[PDB]
């Protein structure tokens, strides 16, 4: 039942990255157990939060009697502000005494140390300091955050997840766990390495919509269709640019060359023109199966019924509602079928550890 | 020297997710070795690509004499289209024979199985199928991709990274490795779980700029300042919304209530008004240190010199140019200082395995 089967995990804070990491841990077979006060004002109801599926809720106001729990656990996922966790009985030091095999993970937007460390903030904020946000969106309108996928999960949840499974492989040889500091601002900055590479090389400019991946290239952006929908183009490689020009019913000689940056504004118009003369459906048909790198922008509802995502069963309907199947996928020790979120809190003495 | 010290890794494909994962592996102590044909047309020169720092390049056209290499290695990071890897000598099967301890990781946008599997595509494309892209940007203009941070790295590089370190912990007990299928469309969908949760709960609407994290809430977006800069606001919690309203010099009674969604359009104007009457600098001073969740949107250049990111040394200047320090951070087995990208390809018989 999952490659991470047998791993005892203790989830504390209940928001964004914290719980999302917990989820994956459970999805991969780990025995995850949330610890939170009963008067929880969580939204939605835990029993309806896909971020808690496969987990077990346990009332336990922090009464330091939990140090007794950690000692039996492998991982402790701290999700509170820095310090608060050690302000109470629990903490990297205390836990160390009760269990030196413990993996003290900590997901934060600012990290443990630093001036901003005490400051409160969210995904949009952490992205403001890294410079990633300032490289998003159209030139005129202010920067618009990609929901909270970049910092909270892409560079938050995944970061602490990486750190945990790594701190596991470590102690699984050093026989001793340690503290893992997962800072969102850190993760995002690493997710942006390619940009830094560019920045040093001189491939970046000052204004937005100038780079290759920020809309500055007509062959890598979105075009509205006749029926008010959208198509996503990413014809980067010259070979794929060919396909794009082909299915679009355009002769290479008609449209400027990829190299003719100066004529991009014109290429955009030619692309916008053609793309808006048909419906997403028709277009999807045309570029279908070709290496043109042209796909239809699907909505949540639309995606869950997508042929590909269905075949590979990425978005499945597990007892209840539509959701995302565990990932990545393992060949010999795959993830068992998805269990539902905790229908009701489990006692505490009915643990297992 | 890193928690992943001693891990033999073989990097094949050389684009986006593949090499970015390889980097982190090296950053964490792993012995990563890239294998690619000599006539490589890579951009930029490998010796100037931060995604290759701490790694070793090795000329080796695929001449199946590499199966002999895998057998000594722990991980094989396949980054080619599905099939191509097994179309040559190498492949999950063949490698299994020479080394059953091998971890055959595979990062793909569409994954191994599925109709689209053979189709070519990029970050913007993979995001179009999951439905995450259709939830990005302003309502009028088409969706604009957050560079390639979401799919390529946030749900690509990190996914295969997770899969690997997990497959390591697995075999590090089952004494047998396996195949890891990291599909970007898969990772992104898991990065979007929160959304799916919302989708089933009924918190999502059909149009954009309607949810809490997509700009539909004036207290969670960006505002242009007097000096044409931008400030990122994320005052979600009522307590923080207070601070926002305070430093902004507004009386609770002046601006509509968070609950008065119908008056959001108005709240937006009041926020845009005040925010645009001062410079990012001044504003940064005002909301500085307060839990208002109001920060300045910094550009790449500006971020590298940011006080916080400097203290925690997130963006450091390693021998040469500016880049992102390793992550996450470990307390007993931290990451050694960052080495530079391969100055020159290393032979092949000078390996170590």
């Amino acid at each position: 039942g999952g490659p991470l089967a047998g791993v005892k995990v203790i989830e504390l804070g209940g928001i964004g990255p914290g719980p999302h990491a917990g989820m994956v841990l459970a999805d991969l077979g780990a025995d995850v157990v949330r610890v939170r006060r009963p008067g929880g004002l969580t939204m939605p109801s835990e029993d309806r939060d896909l971020l808690h599926r496969g987990k077990r809720i346990v009332d336990l106001d922090v009464p330091q009697a939990m140090l007794e729990l950690a000692a039996k656990a492998d991982v402790l996922l701290d999700c509170f502000r820095p310090g608060t966790c050690e302000r109470l009985g629990i903490g990297p030091d205390d836990c160390a005494s009760v269990n030196p095999r413990l993996i003290f993970a900590r997901i934060t937007g600012w990290g443990q140390d630093g001036p901003l460390a005490s400051t409160a903030g969210h995904d949009i904020n952490y992205l403001s300091q890294t410079g990633a946000l300032a490289a998003f969106g159209y030139a005129d309108r202010p920067p618009m955050p990609p929901l909270n996928l970049v910092a909270d999960f892409g560079g938050g949840s995944m970061l602490v997840l990486l750190g945990i499974v790594v701190a596991l492989y470590e102690r699984e040889r050093s026989g001793v766990g340690q503290v893992v500091d997962a800072a969102m601002v850190d993760g995002v900055s690493v997710l942006a390495q390619m940009m830094w590479t560019m920045k040093g090389i001189g491939s970046l400019r000052d204004q937005r919509e100038s780079f290759l991946l920020d809309g500055g290239a007509p062959f890598y952006r979105c075009y509205e269709t006749s029926d008010g929908k959208y198509m996503a183009v990413g014809a980067i490689e010259p070979q794929f640019f060919a396909a794009l020009l082909s299915g679009l019913g355009l002769s290479a000689a008609d449209v400027p060359t990829q190299l003719d940056v100066a004529g991009y504004p014109q290429m955009y118009d030619i692309f916008a023109e053609r793309f808006a003369s048909r419906t997403r459906d028709e277009w999807t048909r045309v570029f279908a199966g070709t290496d043109a790198c042209v796909t239809p922008v699907l909505a949540w509802s639309e995606a869950a019924n997508n042929d590909h995502l269905k075949a590979r069963s990425t978005v499945i309907t597990a007892h209840g509602v539509q959701q995302a199947a565990p990932a990545p996928r393992f060949s010999r020790t795959p993830a068992g079928p998805v269990r539902p979120p905790p229908a009701a809190a489990t006692p505490i003495d009915e643990i297992n550890w």
